[PDB]
């Protein structure tokens, strides 16, 4: 079993997304079937998690942690469930077969977080003949004002502009890039208040580690091969930015943080202790501190993969500067 997709030995996100180096090639299909299907979710098929991360009966319970959870959760599986149907695209235009593969396991991945998160939904006593309704409910502002956008901009750019590589750079960068450093706050946060729920994004981190670091390995190669592209690929990020500068993003993440925040004040005694980064206590920080700090983290870990890719100008084109 990989170093990269072991339970106990993969990175964090933001480690591994900084630090490693995979490509398309060695994550092929084999690779995954067993370095994750049979590695990263021995014992965690189903559910994402065992019968030692359970789902808490207080997660059950009515109240503003619980509904913190519900909207985080029905917003991600809408998220994850929508980037499977973008990147059946990916699939279908794959310019190769190591590319068909790659973007095959990637798309498995999406499919199954969106499963495992609705699967957390029904843990949590949303009754399952009205869990659809209840997702969609739920969801929709932030599916029409965020998701969708940027979501349609890949997938033009995939389809539309017939533009591979660039429909990677749209999906590496400005989707999984802009999003994943949230990923792993959530899973900092919910952690203790909900270990299954923690051992779920973990898994998914696991995932995504790969899906940002291969991402980056086929922009860098191409970009590598065909140096006349990059103007077109920072034109791309430069469209993004814009996207996002238009999206109404931040309204959603503090809707969820406020709830969060009611939530964890009724819950302190589980957390004592607990940091949620290093040198902070979780009950002593606010929803605006850690909307920050997932923004500082995705500007830190942009820097990053940016200078890897052979794009460090777009750090300024994404005002990192
Ligand atoms: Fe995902
Ligand atoms: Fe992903």
């Amino acid at each position: 079993i990989p170093a990269e997709t072991g339970w106990d030995s993969a990175p964090g996100l933001l480690e591994g997304a900084m630090t490693l180096d995979l490509t398309p090639e060695q994550c092929d299909l084999g690779y995954w079937l067993r370095g994750v299907a049979q590695g990263t979710l021995a014992g965690r098929a189903e559910t994402g998690h065992t019968d030692a991360e359970p789902t808490p009966e207080h997660m059950r319970a009515d109240g503003p942690l619980r509904d913190a959870q519900v909207l985080e959760l029905s917003c991600r599986s809408v998220a994850e469930a929508q980037a499977t149907r973008v990147l059946a695209h990916y699939v279908a235009q794959a310019p190769d077969i190591v590319e068909l593969e790659f973007f095959t396991t990637q798309l498995v991945d999406e499919a199954r977080h969106s499963m495992v998160f609705r699967r957390h939904l029904l843990a949590m006593g949303v009754p399952a003949d009205r869990l659809h309704a209840s997702i969609a409910e739920v969801s929709a502002e932030y599916r029409r004002e965020v998701l969708e956008p940027i979501l349609d901009f890949a997938l033009t750019t995939v389809r539309d502009e017939g533009d591979f590589v660039g429909g990677v750079a749209v999906f590496t960068i400005i989707i999984e890039g802009v999003l994943a450093p949230a990923a792993e706050l959530s899973e900092r946060k919910w952690n203790l208040l909900d270990p299954a729920a923690g051992a779920i994004a973990r898994g998914a981190a696991i995932d995504e580690v790969r899906h940002l670091t291969v991402g980056s390995s086929v922009v860098r190669r191409h970009l590598l091969r065909r140096p006349e592209r990059k103007a077109a690929l920072l034109d791309i990020v430069r469209r993004g930015r814009e996207i996002w500068d238009g999206i109404p993003d931040r309204k959603h993440v503090l809707r969820r943080e406020e709830l969060f925040q009611a939530g964890m004040r009724e819950h302190a005694d589980l957390l004592a202790g607990y940091e949620v980064w290093p040198g902070q206590p979780l009950l002593s920080t606010t929803p605006e501190q850690r909307y920050a700090m997932a923004e500082q983290w995705t500007d830190r870990m942009a820097a990053a993969r940016l200078v890897h890719m052979g794009l460090p100008e777009a750090i300024d084109l994404l005002r990192l500067t």
